[PDB]
């Protein structure tokens, strides 16, 4: 019942990944006997469909997240645009894309601060949040971790996020830290939230990741818009389990 009140604290902050099939289901599993999870995580194609099953179900408040540049997070920035303007046209709640890393890597800070620019842009103004993705398994290095979390904020990133949970590594409790001690060092804790992808996998580690923010932030920082987490159904199932279900 510390564990019981942080699954279902956790439950709450999560946004549901995984054909029309699956992601009507996945809609059905979001809906669950002790609450709803904030939102899904599906891909642009998938919004119509999923936004009329959450409305059938009676879930209208479950929201529809979206990925773009991904998940190479290449660094043509029209094409992440384009993407990210198809994904609101869809009726996305959220767009996750993906900073372009490797760029970044080769020494090229602007084409990621660029990027991020334009799509928080025509996000804000049709207001979807935008969410960025830096890839910390590919990324690696402390320093690096550090500045694309930067890059993005700067460029207006409403949300950073670990990993977009398609290469080895995703979130890991130290990139979570030092990715949320960027949001607290440039004191933009209003207007920034955190999401990590992968690295989630049991109430357990649910709990120990919520416990980094509630001590970076105080217990209050991380409500629906400022933490979720990137996850599965085999992290549903834990929290759930973990209430008795």
């Amino acid at each position: 019942a510390t564990l019981k009140a942080s699954s279902l604290r956790a439950l709450k902050l999560m946004h549901l990944a995984t054909t029309d099939e699956n992601v009507i289901a996945l809609c059905h599993q979001a809906k669950t006997p002790v609450g709803n999870t904030d939102a899904i995580f599906i891909y642009p194609r998938f919004i119509p469909i999923a936004r009329k099953t959450l409305k059938e179900q009676g879930t209208p408040e479950i929201r529809i997240c979206t990925s773009t540049n991904f998940p190479h997070g290449n660094d043509d920035i029209d094409i992440a645009l384009a993407e990210t303007r198809a994904a609101i046209a869809y009726g996305a709640d959220s767009v996750a894309v993906v900073f372009p890393y490797r760029a970044l890597m080769a020494g090229n800070e602007q084409v990621g601060f660029d990027l991020v620019k334009a799509c928080k842009e025509a996000c804000a103004a049709a207001n979807v949040l935008l969410a960025v993705i830096i890839e910390t398994g590919e990324l690696k290095d402390e320093a690096l971790i550090r500045k694309a979390s930067e890059i993005s904020i700067k460029a207006g990133a409403d949300n950073i996020v670990t990993s977009t949970g398609k290469v080895a590594v995703g979130a890991t409790p130290e990139s979570a830290r030092i990715m949320m001690e960027v949001i607290r060092d440039m004191g933009v804790e209003k207007t920034v939230g955190f999401i990590p992808v992968g690295g989630v996998r049991t109430a357990e580690d649910a709990q120990k990741y919520l416990a980094i923010a509630d001590e970076l932030f105080g217990a209050d920082w991380a409500d629906a818009r400022h933490y979720a987490f990137g996850a599965s159904a085999s992290l549903l199932a834990s929290l759930l389990k973990a209430l008795g279900h």
